[PDB]
């Protein structure tokens, strides 16, 4: 169960690995995988598109049905849906998209959703094309998450910069 391997322990509850979250989910079979979602759960590209493709679009159909009944999420919010073949559950979390003018302060609310789950496999929220400074996102994660989080960051260059930043 939750067979995470090759992670570097940063704090007593935050671990990090240079890895593709999709490959990690297939191997580890975590209780929860976090999706870096948008408010309409449209998994069009990046991490969300990669996780949806790994479910052969089952995540997208389920997401459309959730939105029809419940309406969109708020920025900083989340919902729990099926993990499909990747996990028992997927926690869809909306971090702020700084490139589209959303407030970076909502990154704390986004990470706070992780605290309702004992163990999670997750990406670095609001990084990549969402525009947040990835060293800042790691600092918010470490300061906010209290449950056990395994971060998969699919870029060795960024991984090395994040670990060097944490260890200063
Ligand atoms: C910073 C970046 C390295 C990181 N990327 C990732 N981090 C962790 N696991 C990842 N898998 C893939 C991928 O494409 N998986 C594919 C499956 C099959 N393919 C071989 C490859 C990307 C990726 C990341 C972190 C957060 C966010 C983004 C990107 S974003 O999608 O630009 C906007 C939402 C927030």
């Amino acid at each position: 169960v939750n067979s995470f391997s090759g992670y570097l322990k940063l704090t007593d509850n935050v671990y990090i690995k240079n890895a593709d979250i999709v490959e990690e989910a297939k191997k580890v079979k975590p209780t929860v995988v976090v999706n870096a979602a948008n408010v309409y759960l449209k998994h069009g590209g990046g991490v969300a598109g990669a996780l949806n493709k790994a479910t052969n679009n089952a995540m997208q159909v389920e997401s459309d049905d959730y939105i029809a009944t419940n309406g969109p999420l708020k920025v900083g919010g989340s919902c729990v849906l099926s993990g499909h073949n990747l996990a028992k559950h997927c926690l869809h979390v909306v971090g702020p998209n700084v490139n589209k003018g959303e407030d970076i302060q909502l990154l704390k609310s986004a990470y706070e959703n992780f605290n309702q789950h004992e163990v999670l496999l997750a990406p670095l929220l609001s990084a990549g094309i969402f525009g947040a400074d990835p060293i800042h996102s790691l600092r918010v994660c470490v300061d906010t998450v209290r449950t056990n989080v395994y971060l998969a960051v699919f870029d060795k260059n960024l991984y090395d910069k994040l670990v060097s930043s944490f260890l200063e």
